[PDB]
């Protein structure tokens, strides 16, 4: 689809069997999701942006369906105010910026 | 152009006659630039990011070029980790997300 930017580019995603709303963020290197349970081992990570840093848990090889498109990659879990789909997964679903 | 997301979508912008680098950010409502001098009066604005909230200076009707495309709008100036071009200006250059 072609998503216009008059409003926040929010889509429904499915991760860990759960349906969540997420923001397609071209300004995010990683994918960050609110507290939830994910399978596998994890390692701590600090991520920053406006307002500073937050500590998150890094999970690898996580599958997530973004607006009907499945992608696999690293997913960070933590106290993010918004569920964010970053570039690591945006590339997988073939998302591009066009103008 | 069509911008893929394998690397950060950084473009050259021109504001106040100066060339700077900025991130095309679909996850940003507004455009936030690092400390610099802009003409006219400014109003207060509080914005939120991944790590919390920061106070910025809001300047309206600022002439700014984004990757060769001219825009005139609101530019927020403050302690942002990176210059980001938000949806307010992305809509002016006719940018869309596509997949
Ligand atoms: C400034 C750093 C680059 C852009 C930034 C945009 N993030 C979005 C995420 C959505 C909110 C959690 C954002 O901050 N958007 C703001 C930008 C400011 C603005 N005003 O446009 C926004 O739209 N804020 C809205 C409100 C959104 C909701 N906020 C809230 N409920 N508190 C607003 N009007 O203030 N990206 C990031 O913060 C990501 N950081 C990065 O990709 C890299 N970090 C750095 C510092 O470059 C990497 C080295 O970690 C985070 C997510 C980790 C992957």
């Amino acid at each position: 689809p072609q998503i216009t930017l008059w409003k926040r580019p929010l889509v429904t995603i499915k991760i860990g069997g759960q349906l969540k709303e997420a923001l397609l963020d071209t300004g995010a290197d990683n994918t960050v999701i609110e507290e939830m349970s994910l399978p596998g081992r994890w390692k701590p990570k600090m991520i920053g942006g406006i307002g500073g840093f937050i500590k998150v848990r890094q999970y690898d090889q996580i599958i997530i369906e973004i607006a009907g498109h499945k992608a696999i990659g690293t997913v960070l879990v933590g106290p993010t105010p918004v569920n964010i789909i970053g570039r690591n997964l945006l590339t997988q679903i073939g998302a591009t910026l066009n103008f």
